[PDB]
């Protein structure tokens, strides 16, 4: 699958590393900057992600800054987009299993490295649940659409 | 300020704990339930939460899921709404100095109540810090102009 990624200057060199271990696994990998530690705005980047994800050029994305906290906000605010800023695998897992995610959040101030590819490694095999969790996930759609 | 708590049946126990723990703070506490163990879906009382933020008639709130995943992805739907999902101080002392979160999302299946009220009590206590990250925040607002 094609997995965009993208991050803030704040989470550039975990980027940088989940790439490498991504590319290494034979995913393709579309990289929507930001391509230094210059200081930027996640937002921006957050926005590139949501929006390769949501017009299928991206079949999931992962997006990175210090906490996570932001740039998973920004994503958030696209429709169709669910991001889930996940700091162990148990949450990885529940975040595809019950919420459908296809953006995986991180920060690279919070999670060290290892435990960041652990995380990704879960997020990238677990599989949505359905049922009464597809019925959920509908629900967030029709706040979406109350706000649209 | 007027705390406004919400939760699905994943979230409900914690719920009750931090609703005690901010009134004998003596915090007004508007609690959306839900308000019992029963099987519910955390969209209706993330979006219950978000819009008594939203309006006003609450300062900011807590919402409370399995994991705080679900209940803060549907919360951050609503424009004006910045919901942080904390799983330690750190992120949470962040999530408003940063991102000017001004809901709070935990999972009551990943951390345990003491942790959980340090959480609450970091958040409560962090100032928004503005400048650069006032600039970053209004780029979030334009992704909410963007798609409304
Ligand atoms: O959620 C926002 C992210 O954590 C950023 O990477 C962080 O706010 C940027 O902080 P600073 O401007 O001090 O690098
Ligand atoms: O993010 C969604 C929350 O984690 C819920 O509390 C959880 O999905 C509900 O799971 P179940 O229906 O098995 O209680």
């Amino acid at each position: 699958m094609k997995i965009g990624i993208g991050s803030d200057h704040g989470g550039y060199n975990l980027k940088r590393e989940i790439a490498d271990f991504l590319k290494k696994r034979g995913y393709e990998v579309i990289d929507f900057g930001t391509h230094g530690n210059e200081s930027v705005d996640y937002p921006d980047f957050g926005l590139k992600v949501a929006e390769a994800v949501k017009s299928g050029e991206c079949d999931r994305g992962i997006v990175i800054c210090g906490t996570g906290l932001g740039i998973s906000i920004a994503a958030n605010k696209v429709p169709g987009i669910r991001a889930a800023v996940c700091t162990n695998s148990y949450m990885a897992r529940m975040s595809r299993e019950h919420n459908d995610a296809n953006i995986l959040a991180l920060g690279e101030r919070v999670v060290g490295l290892d435990l960041a590819l652990d995380i990704v490694d879960t997020w990238l095999k677990a599989e949505f649940q359905g049922g009464r969790h597809a019925t959920r996930v509908g629900k967030i759609g029709e706040i979406e659409k109350k706000y649209s």
